[PDB]
């Protein structure tokens, strides 16, 4: 129930780069006891236009490592101090239903130009 991700805010190109490292301890998912988790980055408040990027999806696991770098091009310092970077972790099964694992929330304002910070926190409930 923990998530590790690294964020890099570059000013030269005003590129918001997010690196989701790995998830730790995944609670039961499929009635079978298997699991296929994937990460989804969403910036809010913003235009659902395309402010959402999907991460790779790993299968049959309980503690998978994504180590994926999601980049958001078109962001400006004004947005960095106005938007919030959210990391949504969901679980995908068969052509039936799905179950949300956990998500994170951080105010981009906390990101410094040309700075790289590593995160590691526990996910909270979600209704
Ligand atoms: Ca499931
Ligand atoms: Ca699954």
């Amino acid at each position: 129930g923990a998530l590790e991700f690294s964020l890099l805010y570059d000013q030269d190109n005003s590129n918001l780069q997010c690196t989701i490292i790995r998830a730790k301890g995944l609670k039961p998912m499929d009635s079978n006891g298997l699991a296929d988790p994937y990460v989804k980055l969403h910036l809010l408040p913003g235009a659902s236009k395309s402010n959402k990027l999907r991460t790779k999806t790993l299968r049959n696991t309980r503690n998978p490592v994504w180590n994926e770098t999601l980049q958001y091009h078109g962001i400006t310092e004004e947005d960095m101090q106005r938007k919030t970077l959210r990391i949504s972790v969901c679980d995908e099964d068969k052509f039936g239903h799905n179950e949300f694992i956990g998500e994170t929330r951080f105010s981009l304002k906390k990101l410094k130009a040309n700075q790289r910070k590593n995160f590691n926190i526990c996910l909270e409930r979600v209704i």
